[PDB]
């Protein structure tokens, strides 16, 4: 215990930054950030991959901490597609941003300025997508999204709640994207420019990636797994979309599957996240979705004008 302290210090250094008192960097293309407000999974990566679709007329580089990842340095994951290292060395999410994304680059370093400067010099990047970026104030961004879930609206400061920071702090958003709406709709109004995101789900990916049908979940029981930061919101899509699971197993997030032997005769339904430390196996699918964005029009016109 306790708690009161985290949100001192959280406090103290958010008005460090807010008076001019601790150094912004700022690199020389634009940047936007994609962050969110709360430990648990925001569908940052997802926004993060529709974001980077609406650029494609752009060279993007996505510049991401990558969690859990065995290496050290500032990395270049992967250039324009071209995946450079394994899953295990880039950190799950960075590794499936690149995978889900050919045409995009990749870097992973703690310091996302420095990541930022070995992209410029090598990979010549027209807009920079900061993959968890709100808490990262020593960069500067251009435009700054916080991705808000419902269950944050009612949620505490860690360590007693999940929120890394108090909820005054949505003021530094100049967007707010409203996430996991087709599982915990909710309204939040605050005059900032907001926009619902929906995951329609959609598509089913065998362990090649390649989509195969349905036809497949039909007159199965699976059994369903993931390691998530939140293992409850997946479960409870597989039950709105009817698919019939025997049997959840619920994993660490970042799990790295090594214990993991499928039964044989036996179907598995998991994640694209978990997935990709599955490659190969047979009998081991994924669920997969597309990522809508209401007002979409309005959002694209907000993403132009950083490159004015
Ligand atoms: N209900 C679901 N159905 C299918 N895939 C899902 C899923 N929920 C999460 N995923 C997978 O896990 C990835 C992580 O998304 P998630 O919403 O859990 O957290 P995140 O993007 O906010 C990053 P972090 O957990 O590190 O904060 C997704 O891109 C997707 O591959």
């Amino acid at each position: 215990p306790f708690s009161y302290l985290y949100e001192k210090i959280i406090n103290f250094r958010n008005t460090l930054y807010d008076k001019g008192f601790l150094k912004i960097k700022k690199l020389p293309v634009p940047v936007i950030s994609v962050g969110n407000l709360s430990v648990g999974g925001s569908g940052k990566t997802s926004f993060v991959m529709y974001l980077a679709d609406l650029l494609k007329d752009k060279r993007v580089c996505i510049l991401s901490r990558g969690y859990k990842r065995k290496s050290k340095g500032t990395l270049i994951v992967s250039e324009y597609g071209n995946l450079k290292v394994s899953w295990e060395e880039a950190g799950d999410e960075p590794y499936l941003m690149a995978k889900l994304l050919p045409h995009v680059s990749v870097v992973a370093s703690e310091d996302r300025y420095k990541g930022g400067l070995l992209a410029l010099e090598k990979l010549s990047p027209e807009v920079f997508i900061l993959d968890d970026g709100f808490q990262h104030r020593k960069l500067h961004r251009d435009l700054n999204i916080l991705l808000l879930k419902k269950k944050d609206l009612k949620d505490r400061l860690l360590p007693a709640g999940n929120l890394r920071e108090p909820l005054k702090e949505i003021r530094r958003a100049d967007a707010l994207v409203l996430t996991y709406q087709e599982v915990e709709p909710f309204e939040f109004f605050t005059g900032k420019p907001t926009f619902k995101m929906f995951r329609e789900f959609c598509c089913l990916l065998n362990s090649d990636f390649e989509e195969v049908p349905f036809d497949i979940l039909k007159e199965r029981e699976v059994i369903a797994f993931s390691g998530l930061g939140d293992n409850g919101q997946f479960r409870k899509v597989l039950k709105n979309l009817g698919i019939k699971v025997k049997e959840f197993m619920s994993f660490p997030d970042h799990y790295d599957y090594s214990d993991f032997t499928p039964e044989e005769g036996e179907i598995y339904l998991t994640t694209p996240k978990d997935l990709i430390k599955l490659q190969g196996y047979e009998n081991v699918f994924a669920l997969n979705f597309k990522v809508k964005l209401e007002r979409e029009e309005k959002l694209k016109k907000l993403i132009y004008r950083i490159f004015y």
